[PDB]
């Protein structure tokens, strides 16, 4: 899962962002324990 607890003292926003950058997003943030990406080109 993208989001957890030991996500670098967070939830999983940094991973979500970087991970989605690979796909084609310009941002990523974990909300409601779910990786929600933003800006899909």
């Amino acid at each position: 899962a993208t989001c957890d607890l030991a996500s670098g003292f967070g939830v999983g926003s940094s991973l979500c962002a970087a991970h989605c950058l690979v796909k084609g997003y310009r941002g990523g943030y974990c909300k409601n324990k779910i990786c929600h990406c933003r800006d899909k080109f």
